[PDB]
């Protein structure tokens, strides 16, 4: 159904850098690190990318994605993510916040190094867009239940010194497109 | 001869935001809208794309380009406009300006919903592009000839408290292709 | 081994100006003019593309690029650049301070009209960043050896009155994919 499974846009603090990758629905797999290959196919490299607005501690933070991420689409739409750097990684998923039971975004989960862990479900989603939907029928909140974001090195919010992920020095959005299709369906349903 | 008939940046204030949409030929009407279906081929949705600059009054307008418009490229190059929201569009069109007898530039069309009018005339450009060029030889001018700009929700211009177009919560930029073919092969006989 | 051979970049002072031109391998050599023919494949126009906050100042300039350079790739990845408008261009590149003993990113090479120059060697390039990855072991760096930018019209460094490119009103930078590929190698053999 979908062309690209998702497309993913980089930052470093609150300007986005770089174009917005699409992984095609052909790469289950993609990874996205801090080497430098631009091919891009399967393998999103954030560190051929120019940015002329970069400061020395976005550079230094860059030098610690290395081997970075892999996001992996099970299925028709679940995504796991596997550490692959030697740095923890930081996710924002509406998913590991039910499954922490922590309120609704309000929260955001340290990856550790190696670990292989699954950031979205599909059918959740797609039940929590009908009932969420439904009760504000009794879009910008809707379509954050699509989107995964990731910073590479700092961690944000409560007990950390970053209010917000747009404060960290590189991070990533991935807009879960399979999701996306079923919240266009679910909103014309309203 | 063109392999997109046209491509559209959309703006938010000052800010481009999401990348530009190209329209294939194959695609002769394009629906640009407030929903969120991002596999774009002939259909543009705005509803999905994230702006890390964008504040509640813009939040609060894109609420309202609902099902927005459709743009269609009849022939080789004229274009109509159809405004399928229940809000009006403002449209800055050189056509419409001349067709009521308008300074060229000095005015900003209100198109009502449900309205489908014709917003672009190829030959007319043609001839004007020449005509102008000529005189000039007697092209950041010559070139708006072969752009239409238009605001989702907010009308700018002399009795509105908005200067600019870039001054409006949300719009839309679309380059016209076969036009811009056309000026290329003129500037070159000058 | 490419798909693209190159991918180039705009900028008018320190914003980037449209989107990335991307130089499939089956185009050679590439024209970047002040033009405005859309249909990009071998040839990317600057003048058909918008800026809201470009300035008189960067409209003068852009009135100066006129019929702009040739960017030709030779072999695997050698590149020479052909300078076609009537106005001097300006390029840095590591190749041209090599062969003008200027230490290395420290100069700024002028190209004169008509002039037809080698401004990139992939061995070299392939020698160098092997060297100096091999010395740092003993990537932000490494990788401008892969890199060209060129100003169209203001020169820019110490005996002007412009201290970097991003002060100049219309400049490219121009990254070289094999080159890159083979820097990619080189990086995971440390």
């Amino acid at each position: 159904a979908p062309e690209y499974w998702c497309s993913i846009a980089y930052f470093e603090m609150d300007v986005q850098v770089g174009e917005t990758f699409k992984v095609p629905s052909s790469c289950p797999i993609v990874t996205v690190d801090g080497y430098v290959d631009p091919s891009g196919g399967d393998r999103f490299c954030l560190g051929q990318l120019s940015n002329v607005h970069r400061t020395e501690a976005i550079e230094r933070a860059r030098l610690h994605i290395g081997k970075g991420v892999q996001l992996e689409c099970k299925g028709e739409g679940d995504v796991w993510v596997r550490c692959l750097s030697d740095h923890a990684v930081f996710v924002q998923s509406y998913y590991l916040d039910r499954e922490a039971g922590r309120a609704p975004g309000d929260a955001v989960h340290k990856i550790y190094p190696s670990a292989y862990i699954k950031v979205f479900d599909l059918r959740q989603c797609h039940r929590q867009m009908q009932q969420q939907a439904a009760t504000a029928q009794a879009v910008d909140d809707l379509r954050r239940l699509c989107i995964l974001r990731m910073s590479f090195v700092k961690g944000w919010g409560p007990d950390y010194p970053r209010q917000s992920i747009k404060e960290t020095p590189c991070w990533i959005e991935i807009h879960l497109h399979r999701a996306l299709q079923l919240l266009d369906e679910v909103l014309h349903t309203m």
